[PDB]
């Protein structure tokens, strides 16, 4: 329960913390840390959890998580967190963990917990939240999320949809400038359900011709947080998690969540 | 059938091409070509294979693969060609297509192949054959193919097998020059039911104390074909890619197999 957070001997899983630690202030639940392995091992895990806690310490400021969790688990990282999920309102893990290396970009844990994870899924690195919405559905979480969180974090927010999945567009003369002012229509629209919701949060409303990812990703550097869906229209049979989630969450510059279940 | 190729307005695939043209003619197999997609859309392919084609001209040196295939095809690339592997020998794709971008280094459609592909993947970019061994019996496929290769193409090989699969090692004081020379006799053990069928070709082995991927990958520069299986010892449950396969795949330097199936 409250907002697991894998840790590990890396800078973006400390980081993880710092970020799991302000979240888990921001709503009234427990802080768990997990640390699954496969003794230096033991005692290993001990200074990582020192170490992680004592960040919690430095990272929250006035009231310090109702519980803070950890527990040290002698098993397989995935299959453990994986399982932990189930009972967690979000799942922290760092980008790339204590054997990374230049050319990596994600890691046997991030990358299977965005496959398999039973919960929002956040990968942080090292004022408004942007969302990513195609009213896939899977989405439709993803914008929820959205506000809840620039709700508790007293902010704005800013959507954005991609009219076209596929690339180019260089299609024959359909007229874009309309087609681009009736998806603004359309987004409006369903974003109406919400504004009420959740007034003193402004929604502000971009549509674009392309590439939904490297705008989601690109635009995330002015905001404090992306958020988007596990999956959305199209992807095929036995997909797990969408190639525009996936390459949003490994190239961002900001936490990305990534709703599912 | 033969040694299908996935082909895009990507200079990654270009390529990928050349390497399919060489490859199926070093066999006496098929070379088809196949474009999936979704009228400019069919105008657009037909310019693709024609160029496609034309780097086949070019590519190939004495016989011109016995039949040049090639299919435009009205449907999700993924689920088209993920089918049509089920009845060929290889499926080469280009690592990033048309819709790439800095950080990217794979794409909806490699990435899939890669996870569910009927056949061994070959994903190119842009005189030995390194292979990747754990004798952990999805690499015992990747073998036979680094051989079968090499042999055709009448050249050496290099055997790779890295000790530890978690990284670090910096465990109390194992003998590593000692468990080294144990993991170096046991790989030159099961390489020799090979050197046998296979003379001709000179078996070079290598066992390495760590991270098997940040070596398969570098050491590749110095090779001209990295072959390593679609999983191994370890991995979880839904898994569909080995973490070590997929991060040699999009970061080696030279064509990467990558046995499945
Ligand atoms: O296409 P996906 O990778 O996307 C899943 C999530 O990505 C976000 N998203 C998707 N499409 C758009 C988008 N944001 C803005 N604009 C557009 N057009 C969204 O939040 C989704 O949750 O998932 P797929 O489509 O199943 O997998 P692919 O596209 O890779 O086949
Ligand atoms: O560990 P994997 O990603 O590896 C699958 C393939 O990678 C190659 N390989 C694996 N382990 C080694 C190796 N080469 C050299 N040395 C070592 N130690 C091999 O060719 C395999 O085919 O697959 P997993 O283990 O199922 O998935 P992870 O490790 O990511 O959990
Ligand atoms: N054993 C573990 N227990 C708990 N959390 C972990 C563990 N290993 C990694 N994590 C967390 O999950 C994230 C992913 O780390 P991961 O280990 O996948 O990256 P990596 O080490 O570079 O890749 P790999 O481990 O596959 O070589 C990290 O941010 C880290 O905080
Ligand atoms: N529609 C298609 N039909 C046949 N082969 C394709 C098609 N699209 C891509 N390929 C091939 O598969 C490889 C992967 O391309 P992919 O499209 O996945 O990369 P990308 O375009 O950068 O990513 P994405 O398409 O997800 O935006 C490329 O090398 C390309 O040659």
């Amino acid at each position: 329960l409250g907002i697991i957070v894998g840790i590990d001997d890396s800078p973006a899983a400390q980081v993880a913390v710092r970020w799991a630690a302000r979240d888990a202030e921001l709503r009234k639940i427990p802080l768990t840390l997990v640390h699954a392995v496969s003794r230096w091992q033991q005692d290993h895990g001990r200074h990582l959890i020192d170490d992680a806690l004592k960040v919690v310490e430095q990272a929250s400021l006035r009231a310090g998580p109702p519980t803070v969790h950890s527990e040290i688990v002698p098993a397989a990282a995935v299959p453990t967190l994986v399982d932990m999920s189930k009972d967690a309102v979000l799942m922290v893990v760092g980008c790339l963990g204590s054997g990374r290396w230049p050319g990596r970009l994600l890691g046997s844990v991030s990358s299977g917990l965005l496959r398999h994870a039973h919960c929002p899924v956040v990968i942080i690195h090292d004022a408004p939240v942007l969302v990513g919405v195609d009213g896939s559905s899977a989405s439709e979480l993803a914008t929820a999320i959205a506000f809840d969180e620039a709700s508790r974090r007293n902010v704005d927010l800013v959507a954005l949809h991609a009219w076209s999945d596929v690339d180019v567009s260089e299609w024959p003369g359909i007229d874009w400038p309309a087609t681009q002012s009736m998806a603004e229509q359309v987004l409006a629209e369903r974003l109406a359900g919400w504004q009420e919701r959740y007034p003193n949060v402004a929604i502000t409303r971009v549509v674009v011709r392309d590439q939904p990812a490297r705008q989601l990703v690109q635009r995330s550097e002015e905001a404090q947080l992306v958020v988007v869906g596990s999956r959305g229209r199209g992807g095929y049979a036995g997909m797990l998690v969408g190639s525009v989630g996936e390459t949003v969450a490994q190239l961002a510059r900001t936490p990305v969540i990534v709703a599912r279940e």
